[PDB]
């Protein structure tokens, strides 16, 4: 799939399941479209947001919705959610995987580019 | 009241001169300007705000990352970094934003006390 | 597989490939015996260094080759390796999966347990 | 010469009494206790050691990081949180390695500055 999204949970030593995520375009007129959204699995994988075909350049935000899911928990995190902001397939299509690591006080976050 | 810290996780230093805009959601749902500046010697952005302007609300922290990797040679991944929370009142009265930069990678934590 | 270990680059965007892994034990003599190695592959995965016969309760310490990784590429990093210490296997088999993720001056690592 | 500092995150906040034990690595490749402390209430552990001790070598920090959880009764994954590295004196001449918890996960990361 030309972008992935896997989302880790540091608390519980598992993946993060039914983390929504929501991913933007930036458009001509420098707004945030919706480009697609979807949900972890039970293996803290979201897979299907886009095709090669539809994944054009441009720049891309993949919003991690952390808050909704630690309060879906019963906890109360500091962040609203976690924001992965990058210029996608300017060189050519690229598959991206955007990897998060959750904690209520602290994420991490890692993108793996590769080249089909 | 608010206070960033920006470290660099390939040369082991604070990451300095790095640009930091904070933002304010407003009523609207817009984000409006609210601080910014650009990380000191060591690697920290102090001066932000005031107690009496820091008044409960989401805010947004923006961490030009791209350019300061950029200004290093190096072609980064990210456009930025953006940190995002609702500041509390009944929680602890200061917080530190840190955050630790890589080309492909950022972590970021929060320390809020009193 | 009982324990997996995978291994990303912060710097490149990618697996983390060719890195030396070792794999300790503690024995009842609290020295650290040799469990297992191998390295990481073109996807910065290993697999097969265990069975689950094999693979008791213990204290295993997962050390992560990352000064030999950093200067096979030509570069002078910080750490001597990473190591990620912890008990497994004490309320029963479960899998494990060690992730690291690696830049010259910083490494963060998670684990994924569960219970097949 | 030598700080170390520890926050968690879970609760954003300093780590605090944390056990932090230093080993400096000796001829025959075992650890030879160097220095030791607990972290402070602001998570730091300074006055380890001196500029004329502290010498080029490998040296380890360990910080305990199980008995940490255990005392605000979490069950965490970890023994301890190692960190292992080289004094080198052609690098600049202050260390500060930090540590950032969580009961399944930790990232560390080293500032070396002059
Ligand atoms: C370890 C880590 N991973 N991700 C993050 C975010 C941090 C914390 C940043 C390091 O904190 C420091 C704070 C003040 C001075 C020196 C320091 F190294
Ligand atoms: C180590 C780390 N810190 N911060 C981030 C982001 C990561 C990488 C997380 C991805 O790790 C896994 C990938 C597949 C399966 C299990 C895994 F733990």
């Amino acid at each position: 799939c030309p972008l992935m999204v896997k989302v880790l949970d540091a608390v519980r030593g598992s993946p993060a399941i039914n983390v929504a995520v929501h991913v933007f375009r930036k458009a001509a007129d420098d707004t945030w479209e919706p480009f697609a959204s979807g949900k972890t699995s039970e293996s803290g994988e979201l897979h299907g947001l886009t095709t090669e075909e539809e994944f054009v350049e441009g720049i891309y935000k993949v919003e991690i919705d952390t808050k909704s899911y630690w309060k879906a928990l019963g906890i109360s995190p500091f962040h609203e959610h976690a924001e992965v902001v990058f210029t996608a397939n300017d060189s050519g299509p690229r598959r991206y995987t955007i990897a998060a690591l959750l904690s209520p006080y602290s994420y991490s976050t890692t993108a793996v580019v590769t080249n089909p």
